[PDB]
């Protein structure tokens, strides 16, 4: 036991982003290296090293074939599965068939080496296992990791085996729309009185509704539904392309060639985005942006959203259908959590609240973090 946590520390292991949060005398998400409080599910091998989190993001566009990202979408699938053919023509990286499983296959110290999905995802939690040891001070053992609540047996063990990969006692994989009603406490009474609860989980390139039951302390995934690859970098997509249309309309220049005119001016975006959940309008600029060409605009709440009308009418969707699904009407709905940075743009908290006729959006913790949060509380329980 010496120097060892007595704790589970709580893991979201992303699609994209992985978050890790422990319950000592309270729950405190923890920060990477980088002072970042998420940490992408990335992991790049080069000539020399290998890389996990950020540092993998940031040389991915340098080292794409051996910048490995979106295991999740692989872990417990079948080669032959229909989403993973799918998935593999999007993907820089080499996908190979192995007894019918997907296998990674990548160059690593100059050597060809093949990794499965839960390795690639064991790299991933290791990470977030010594983000969380570097702040707790001793070494960690146990971990309650989350995965959405479609996952199905082979998906849910391979995960765990990821977990034990890594060196971690995994106690419990829990649904993320459950880790995020435990993060508000929602039935830790565990008294009789029942509720029912709509998470509403719109992330950077997942859309996830989940309807829990929840009484005497069973938390209980009555139906579920949404998107799958849309989330809210569409968002910032279509702001983008209207920037793209500005600047070429008054210089004549197209940036479309240009990654590094691209990733700036999508950053501007994603700013301005944010900027206008706050404010109701921005100036948005790009110092010498293309050819010696300055770009300069302005954009309100209000443009901002009729430029993404048909994406936001359509996050009501799923709401409806998991309702529909679970023969519940929305005046039986006693909490809707929101989870997802995209869930902080006004309109989309607008047109849920109007749904359910004006009200209130749990909402105090933050959505990136909320996952991770509930995991944590999890993790305290359990040990
Ligand atoms: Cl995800
Ligand atoms: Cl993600
Ligand atoms: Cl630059
Ligand atoms: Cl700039
Ligand atoms: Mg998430
Ligand atoms: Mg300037």
């Amino acid at each position: 036991a010496e120097g060892v946590f007595q704790g589970a520390i709580g893991i979201d292991l992303g699609t994209t982003y992985s978050c890790v949060a422990t319950y000592e005398s309270s729950v405190e998400i923890i920060a990477n290296e980088q002072g970042n409080r998420v940490t992408p599910s990335f992991v790049a091998f080069t000539p020399e090293e290998r890389l996990i989190g950020d540092a993998a993001k940031n040389q991915a566009a340098l080292n794409p074939r051996n910048t490995v990202f979106d295991a999740k979408r692989l872990i417990g699938r079948r080669f032959d599965d229909e989403s993973v053919q799918k998935d593999m023509k999007t993907w820089p990286f080499k996908v190979i068939d192995v007894d019918g499983n997907p296998v990674i296959e990548v160059q690593y110290l100059e050597e060809t080496k093949t990794f499965s999905p839960q390795e690639i995802s064991a790299m991933v939690l290791t990470k977030m296992k010594e983000i969380a040891e570097a702040k707790i001070g001793k070494k960690v053992e146990k971990a309650v990791i989350t995965v959405p609540a479609y996952f199905n047996d082979a998906q849910r063990q391979a995960t765990k085996d990821a977990g034990a990969i890594s060196g971690l006692n995994v106690l419990r994989i829990i649904n993320e729309p459950t880790a995020a009603a435990i993060a508000y406490g929602l039935g830790a009474g565990k008294s009789e009185k029942e509720r029912h609860v709509l998470i509403f989980d719109l992330g950077g390139g997942t859309f996830d509704v989940s309807l829990l039951h929840i009484a005497g302390g069973v938390y209980t995934v009555k139906s579920t539904s949404g998107n799958t690859h849309l989330g809210g970098q569409d968002f910032d997509t279509n702001l983008l392309e209207h920037f793209k249309a500005e600047f070429k309309k008054k210089t004549g220049l197209d940036i479309s060639d240009d990654a590094r005119a691209l990733r700036r001016l999508r950053t501007a975006a994603e700013r301005a985005k944010r900027t206008l959940s706050s404010v109701t309008q921005t100036t948005v600029e790009v110092d010498s942006l293309f050819d010696g060409e300055d770009f300069e605009s302005s954009l309100t709440r209000a443009r901002f959203e009729d430029l993404n009308a048909a994406l936001f009418k359509s996050t009501l969707e799923p709401v409806e259908q998991v309702l529909k699904d679970a023969k519940i009407s929305k005046s039986q709905i006693d909490e809707v959590v929101l989870v997802g940075g995209s869930t902080r743009i006004p309109k989309v908290q607008k047109l849920l609240s109007d749904f359910f006729d004006g009200k209130q959006l749990e909402k105090s913790i933050n959505p990136d973090e909320a996952v991770a949060y509930g995991a944590a509380v999890q993790g305290a329980i359990l040990t």
